[PDB]
């Protein structure tokens, strides 16, 4: 199936190389005073599984109350015949009633963009290929020795009276 | 299928992205960093598809007649929540007799490296197969696809990396 090779590639060529290193760049982001008197970057990366499969490409966008604040030092290696392919990850604040509730380095699940471009003009097997995505995944980091507390997925249906800043929250809270 | 969804991401998230681009990229780096005597970098992205699905992070390990060079000057997109996403490329010397014979920017198609990770040896061939066969498919219809992108696909049995891409750069011009 593509959702059960999309979930693997995401943990192969992705989650795999910088779950590792994670902890050492928010912690090396904490640890620059101005930063910490902001507030304190949670310790997990933060992956977004709308099952609807629509990733739009800023989360301004599809919530106003996340606000991008800074991007985390970036991790480089040589793969594939690419030297200093660069992993950047972004650090967004989640506000409630204008103020900073939440700072954590939050994302898309890219892949679902596929899934969502497969099949835009079949809702009912892209809902099928998210939740197998998902599911998949959820065994492969579940299993992964790189998966050691410092990662969380957030699979959500939308129902357009809908907050993916409380999502988020509700998540970061629970780990806090 | 594996291969199916490898492939049309790989065109979905990369080939579609960098391909419209890649020609200004390639023609900055020509024109401004390109030093004065050296030979210019081809205007067509080579994609190595080893269909053994062995995918060494460094090219001069496969064959040391390829030459790490310099990078392109980088694309960024902001993508899923990532601001500034970087797209970047890594220009390589391919040599015959210790000369410089071609430059161009090279790399394999990482999705391999996932299928290697991951159904014996036999099914791992079919699905690199299919994985080309689709990605063929894709580049055939896509309109970002202009001439600007090579797919050399080969079977290792003695064989020569660098001359299979120099065969491909040759036939261009
Ligand atoms: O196994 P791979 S390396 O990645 C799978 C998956 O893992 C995730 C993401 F979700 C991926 O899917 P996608 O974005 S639709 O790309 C599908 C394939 O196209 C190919 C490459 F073959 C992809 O397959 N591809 C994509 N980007 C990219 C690239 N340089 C070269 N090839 C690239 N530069 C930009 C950023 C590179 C590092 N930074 C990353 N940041 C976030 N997520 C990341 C990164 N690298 C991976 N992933």
């Amino acid at each position: 199936s593509v959702a059960h090779g999309l979930a693997w590639s995401y943990y192969i060529g992705y989650l795999r190389l910088i779950l590792p290193e994670l902890q050492a760049r928010i912690r090396t982001y904490n640890q620059h005073y101005n930063n910490l008197l902001r507030g304190a970057v949670s310790q997990r990366l933060y992956i977004l599984l709308p099952l609807d499969c629509g990733v739009p490409d800023n989360l301004s966008m599809a919530d106003p109350n996340i606000r991008f604040l800074d991007k985390l030092p970036q991790q480089t290696g040589d793969r594939a015949g690419i030297k200093d392919r660069v992993y950047s990850n972004s650090i967004y604040e989640l506000l409630e009633n204008g103020q900073r509730a939440g700072t954590c380095v939050l994302e898309y699940a890219t892949p679902l963009q596929t899934l969502f471009a497969m099949s835009q003009y079949s809702r009912e097997d892209r809902l099928e290929q998210a939740k197998l995505f998902c599911r998949t995944l959820e065994d492969i980091l579940a299993d992964a020795p790189e998966s050691q507390n410092n990662c969380r997925l957030i699979a959500y249906q939308e129902p357009s009276s809908f907050s993916l800043s409380q999502e988020v929250l509700r998540h970061l809270r629970q780990e806090e």
